[PDB]
């Protein structure tokens, strides 16, 4: 049984995967780290296990790994596409260095490592329709260029030092705790949003623009099966992993069969839509069901209900 | 005319270089940099335009571009396959640190940058006959990963900022000005000096492990070409670029041609071979020829009639 290591767990990820992680092996097999502490009313607020750690600090990451001696690490803190673009040396930073110093500490001290890696790795000339685990990579953002490198450095780890670094491809992933911002996929809770509010929807991705994308519960579900596979089982470091794809048009029908009434919605482009254009519309996620059994149980008809019920209870927005 | 920078100036390329494009472009068009200062015998003794610059001192290398206004900049420091499998913090540190750098006062300050790539780029994936330009890039090399990481990062520099970054993939460079070093290509320098002085040469890449390779006057055309060409005449970033592939048993016997007698060769493989292994055995570089006019006079048999007499001169080694 594991002891687990969380970086960056405060974020959309982490903190679901925090909560799961310490349901399944217990809270005092699992340690939560990030820069920031938590709000209030953030989920782990007041939790024991949970400290505050600077990931560019290599030698404080360090005091922490000898501390508390993981076996498992999931190293969660990148900054994403379109913050990147507009802060592309905190992205380099970030994104370079602390996966840097995450697997020399995997190295040193026998840590089995999972970093993310993204569709955002993925650029035009990847084959847009299920795309292959091996492909052209040639990502459009200074986010996606880092994780490509990302990709490469881990494998090599694996190759040169045996360090047990695994990975997979996340698509765009939807939860209900998350404030809509302007991240590449935010438009969809954003969606969600203004139905409940019956509010106008102005989406800035174009209505026809499909992407694979993954409900949380199954997100997080793959993040514990792959980490838990025989090291044998796995026959490549990095999978495609996907729920399955929508595009905006499609997420609208869902909600409005849900709440059996009509959303406004307007198409009027920003940011988001020019990086999410240059990604995948669909993977092929084959090896990762072949290897270690990724499986999905949401679709999106069943995610929008678990929206639309959840989201009025974590943020007070009116019920249907 | 251009006002040309060089950065890691006094190694195998930058040496040769240099010499070049002060005789192209008028020496004091041209300022030449490197981490240490160049020994009394070093062709770049005595020179005007010679400078002591650490790439990664950001504000020196700022300093200097600020004062000199270059129009070009070719950046060749790196730490290569052989020794960044040794000392792959280094490599890390060099590869990817002063290429940031270099990038970033490429945009600030207005500078058409090139920055070389290699065929350690690719990996047992990439298709190991005539490699095309876009494929799957799985190196087994940290050096490799940085390279990758170079082009990726460049190009984005490209999009995203319009920075004029070019590139190519070079091959293993063969020249006699330079002695050979530990590296995985130089074998084939350590084997003509083993010819001349009649003593036995260990090599540590196996006698059939064939490569892609060029001599030093083919290699300066095309870093010189490439750079002249008008920018709308390219169609990408980084350019494969080969003269001609060979194997060590190919290059023993084309020396025997010239010398007209055996040379003693015993094949010991090292690390160099698991390396060599992994990259391609030949280059299509048809995209380079067709649109830049990348072009090739040198054979395996010119060119080892080409390094036997020059050797002894520049090195005074044993004479024909
Ligand atoms: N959420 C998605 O749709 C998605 C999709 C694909 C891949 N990913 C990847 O998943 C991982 C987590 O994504 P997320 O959506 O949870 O991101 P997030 O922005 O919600 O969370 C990131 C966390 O990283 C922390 N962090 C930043 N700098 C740090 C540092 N210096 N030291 C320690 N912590 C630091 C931040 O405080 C934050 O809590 C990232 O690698 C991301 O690229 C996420
Ligand atoms: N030589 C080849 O066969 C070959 C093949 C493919 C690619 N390349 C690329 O060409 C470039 C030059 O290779 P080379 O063979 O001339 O290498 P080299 O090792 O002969 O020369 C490297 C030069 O960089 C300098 N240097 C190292 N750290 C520095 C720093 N911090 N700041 C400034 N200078 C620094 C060194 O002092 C040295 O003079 C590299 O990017 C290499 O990856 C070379
Ligand atoms: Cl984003
Ligand atoms: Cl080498
Ligand atoms: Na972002
Ligand atoms: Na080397």
């Amino acid at each position: 049984m594991p002891r687990v290591l969380v970086t960056g767990a405060l974020g959309q990820i982490g903190t679901d995967l925090s909560l799961a992680l310490r349901d399944k092996f217990g809270a005092d097999s699992v340690l939560v780290s990030d820069v920031v502490e938590p709000g209030a009313k953030h989920p782990l607020a007041g939790l024991k296990g949970v400290e505050k750690l600077d990931c560019l600090d290599s030698n404080g990451f360090e005091k922490l790994v000898k501390e508390f001696k993981p076996t498992w690490m999931y190293h969660l803190p990148a900054i994403m596409s379109v913050r990147g673009e507009a802060e592309p040396d905190l992205a380099m930073d970030i994104n370079v260095n602390t996966t840097r110093y995450a697997l020399e500490l995997a190295r040193k001290y026998n840590i089995r490592i999972f970093i993310p890696s993204t569709i955002a790795a993925f650029g035009d000339k990847c084959g847009k329709t299920m795309t292959k685990d091996d492909t052209i990579m040639n990502p459009s953002t200074v986010y996606g260029v880092t994780k490509v490198y990302t990709e490469l450095l881990g494998t090599w780890y694996r190759q040169k030092y045996g360090v047990d670094f695994r990975s997979v491809r996340l698509p765009g992933i939807i939860s209900a705790a998350t404030l809509p911002g302007g991240g590449a996929t935010d438009y969809a809770i954003h969606m969600y949003h203004s139905a409940l509010l019956q509010k106008k929807c102005v989406c800035p991705v174009l209505p026809y623009e499909s992407l694979p994308m993954m409900y949380m519960p199954d997100t997080l579900n793959s993040l514990v099966k792959i980490m838990e596979a025989p090291l044998e089982k796995l026959t490549r470091t990095v999978y495609n992993i996907t729920g399955f794809s929508f595009s905006p048009s499609e997420l609208r029908f869902s909600i409005e069969r849900c709440t059996d009434r009509t959303i406004e919605v307007e198409y009027v482009e920003g940011p988001a839509q020019k990086i999410a254009n240059s990604w995948p519309d669909s993977l092929d996620d084959s090896n990762a069901r072949n290897d270690w059994g990724h499986q999905v149980k949401y679709d999106i008809d069943m995610m929008s209900e678990d929206m639309l019920r959840q989201i009025p209870i974590l943020h007070g927005l009116p019920s249907l």
